[PDB]
């Protein structure tokens, strides 16, 4: 689609994530561990700039993704997708990249943006480390 090859790599993992946890359905929070165990992802470092913790945040996320229910994608999955690709619209990237769904979650109500803020995160500092 109009998303990076890193990002279409997260959620491949995502997908992998979900299906390893015995999970139904992939979630926004499947997505965020993918993106956070992503080797040179934008996710982390991004975090890190914004003044969040990544290393916790893994760790809150992971027992998010424990508490789910077991026996793909989520409606939310689909909906923080398509909330991305209106920011990456919004903010004139050709492309829709890792970062926003950082933003885009943290938007999306649910668990993940109740982690999100939480941990520090904020529409305002997510922008300014995207932007930086």
């Amino acid at each position: 689609d109009r998303l990076t090859n890193k990002f279409q790599l997260a959620l491949a993992d995502a997908q992998s994530l979900a299906l390893g946890h015995d999970n139904q359905f992939i979630e926004p929070l499947h997505l965020m561990s993918a993106l956070l165990n992503q080797e040179g992802g934008s996710v982390s470092p991004l975090l890190t700039s914004a003044g969040i913790n990544a290393g916790q945040l893994r760790t809150d996320i992971n027992q998010a993704l424990n508490r789910l229910p077991q026996v793909q994608p989520s409606q939310d999955l689909v909906r923080v997708l398509n909330l991305c690709d209106k920011l990456a619209q919004k903010r004139g990237d050709n492309f829709i990249s890792s970062e926003l769904f950082v933003l885009a979650a943290l938007e999306s109500r649910g668990t993940l943006a109740d982690i999100l803020k939480a941990a520090g995160a904020t529409t305002a500092n997510i922008t300014q480390a995207i932007e930086q």
